């Protein structure tokens, strides 16, 4: 029972505020919890909390980034994929502004943005990071503050299992081998990383040794680690709480098809808390099933 | 060459208007050319020519589709990827409204220096939306077939059109079906999958490859979404390597769709020809990309790389 | 009596039966909206889609130029905020034939206390505020016949009956509901019935008040204001709206240039969103008793 | 032939910057003239020159005001009345944020905001100041920096006649008697103040003594001075380069009808038609003269 990535994000911003005087935080939420958050109390002069439309909040972030601030804009994936999309694309990505978008994803059907990562991935300059747990969130937030350019960080509201130690360092374009195995590689991000580890345990019990790779860095992706995993194991399963189109599965297939073609079987949302994970097919057992399918495709 | 796909579209709408009384056409352009287009003159009571913002034009199309009309909204890829994106996604795709978007895409030619005003990732943005089907005609004849089919199918459709004349590839009586592509040439060494302007260039490339002893199958895949999975898998089993070619970003378009399919069904090399740097590779001048585009020779180079990846 | 919002819904059905060019737009996706009388009677002329309110106004604008007469159901808070620019720039300056039916909720921002003032200052916009069900029906029918932008302010709660079912509405014409020689009370919306209550209370103290309903805020009935001024020598205005830029301001503008007399304004003085209907009226000072007090002040100002 | 109020504004910001470290200036204009303006050169770290949409510029001003800055947002009246209106009303006025909007007003028909003052006047908490000349602009800008709350200052690009001395002090809610007269009072603001003085001269030549009042403080308006002028002269003419509805004439009528009813005859824009201009719109000294003659006949 580790804390939510959204909660880890809030704590990481307080540390960043202490260490980096250029960091500013923007939030359009006017609730009491927001106004009395740790960042709000510790750095009131760098906390921009106003009742303004989400697309306008992104526009403010854009402006502040051009005058020497490093804005972290707290928002929701549904806004990023909808009403704020145009400003993100036209004002932030093409001009390459230094805005960090911290988008909470709630895990109609529209109000669930199942393709947020896909939309951000296709924009120029945008980097897309999906922390697995509290410790990785902190590492991603600190790194995002130091890199130049637009960043999308996907967060969650519910507690998620601990996967990494507190002193992990994050680097864009670098993933992590969490477990070794020669028969298949499972590449996962977000909540699916812990489930990939669970799946690898279940697979061991049936005589299948799975390498498990965390790929929080969805864009830019770790091409060399994917190619090395492909050469060693000969088959990949990707797992993401996201549409199977345009996310991790697509990014991995795009890389391997041009470098070292092997089976890539995608676990994700196919169509449009636990009962919904189960209906969409985002359990450890779903990953197991995908691995069995990946093994049959080896040639 | 043949006429522009944008021009074929306008003519096809006139025929549709004659055959199908539910078809309505929306266009925000108030120029003389628009007001006196053939559809405008033939069916003025079904031509909604309204000087409103492009997102509002799409909102009218959305509304008209819910009251029994079949709206064809003529717009630009720049609007679809920008100011109209939210209404397309939230009002048309998620609710699955019966709107056909005919989006003219500008050539590979930066505007003033607004690279954004190019919309080089239009197909990718439409592809990832639920329910949206994405069709990219190669020439006049295929445009007509796509427009007529789009009118009959239920649900949101994005049709990408072009302003410049493009070579004839298909015969006038071609039939289009979503999910079905076409083998234009047979060959056992590699398959070239292309759409839009790249289809004719893939045929040119196949000729150049023959002269070097490489026999290329060429497939037209105007139906980007849903894609022809069976034809891709058959091509993969027969030839063992694919090159994709699209006048579009290499991320999220045809190359990505093909790689997604083959990696889960029959993994083989998929080498992608498309726009790599959306600002222009800061090496070669603008005049070069403007004169050439992506070329048959680029497809040739991609094929040679694909052959080395066979295992 | 029923809510003006409810009378509006019924009137649209009648309009639909008589006028084939009428279309209704509504962004509300609730079951009540999808099964409203107009939705059921004229589904082919009902545009119900989840789109932003400013886009709904933009759609109404477009539809008005292709032969439809669009009635755009919205809220006063949207008209005064997110939809304001499209209303001003796309509908008013170009003079498009759009009818805005804005339900006014009776935070601070989420209460548009200046909706009428913002609409009044726009060119070409006419502004009508029905007192009750019968006047709503009359205003909706007239709005469909006039050419040009109209703002009709509606409410969600039941309001007392004031007019008979055969009332005719004409823009630019108000109505003397009660005669009196000492003062004139000019009111609109919910304040019309309260003006009648106030006039009864005033009669019991020997003050005879003329009561005028001015649902037609813009264009205002200048002639009736001037005649009331000449006959009674003092006016009280009453509106559920800011004292700046609404009925009181419109009346003062007219009388100061034609027949200057006291105009004492009853309305919202300061924002302070106070979350009961009655407690709200009392805190803002919109009761019959407040109108009585205003009349007493108006009498002392006669010169 | 003094300088433009927009130019006086630029100069006043430099002084404010020297005296007040919390002042920040926002401008979306990316031209060379803006980037090398005096404020830009003197205080580059407090000049936020960002090519963003005008409504986003206002959003930045809003945010900066809540973190201890005193932002002056340079914009145009057409943006305040259009694309930036919603942020001004919903983000700045209702929450009562400390933002000063310096709106240049150009002197379709939409792109001329003839009702900018009316739109700002009706919003809660917004104060509205319309300087007549360079000296009053400086005074208004300096005062705006000290008061708490949203302010709208209307500026112009063209040179305007000098009306006030360089050391004038401005106070919200206070107007100024510029000339005494017992027969009528002319209340004016902006460019109309100089013309009211011209009209008063013309009226003197016909035996009519007009008091002239400058009312740069449109909101809050100087109620006491209006009532005193009404008691002393018995008739008012208002003059504004603005729609006759919802501006100065309406503000004066609102006050006098509830305190001391007298004729208020309004000179202003009657009819919108983006179009010799002063003459067609009816904003000349002679128009003010004609209004005075009408006001005299209305005395009872």
């Amino acid at each position: 029972g580790g804390i939510a990535t959204r909660e880890a994000y809030g704590k990481a911003l307080v540390e960043l505020g202490q260490e980096n005087p250029k960091i500013v935080v923007l939030d359009a939420d006017l609730s009491k919890s927001t106004k009395t958050s740790d960042f709000a109390k510790a750095f009131p002069e760098r906390f921009f909390n106003m009742g303004i439309a989400e697309q306008n909040l992104m526009g403010v972030a854009a402006g502040l980034s051009t005058v020497g601030k490093i804005p972290f804009a707290s928002t929701f994936a549904v806004f990023a994929a909808g009403r704020a999309f145009e400003i993100i694309r036209n004002s932030i990505c093409y001009p390459k502004l230094n805005v960090k978008i911290a988008a909470t994803h709630a895990g109609g059907a529209s109000h669930q943005a199942i393709e947020d990562l896909a939309l951000m991935r296709v924009l120029p300059n945008m980097q897309v990071f999906v922390p697995a747990d509290a410790a990785q969130t902190r590492a991603i937030v600190k790194k995002a503050a130091e890199i130049e350019g637009p960043v999308y960080i996907r967060l969650g509201r519910s507690g998620v299992p601990e996967v990494f130690s507190p002193d992990i360092r994050f680097e864009p374009g670098r993933g992590t081998v969490l477990k070794e195995g020669k028969d298949v590689t499972i590449v996962a991000l977000g909540i699916m990383t812990a489930k990939a580890l669970e799946a690898a345990k279940m697979l061991e019990a049936e005589g299948i040794a799975a390498r498990v790779v965390d790929m929080a860095s969805l864009k830019p992706i770790d091409r060399e680690l994917l190619v090395e995993s492909a050469r060693l194991t000969g088959a990949v399963v990707t797992a993401e709480e996201h549409s199977v189109i345009g996310g991790l599965g697509s990014a991995v297939a795009e890389v391997l098809s041009e470098e070292y073609p092997i089976p890539v079987v995608k676990v994700g949302v196919n169509d449009v808390p636990q009962a919904l994970l189960e209906k969409y097919g985002l359990t450890a057992r779903d990953v197991v099933a995908a691995v069995q399918k990946a093994l049959t495709l080896k040639r």
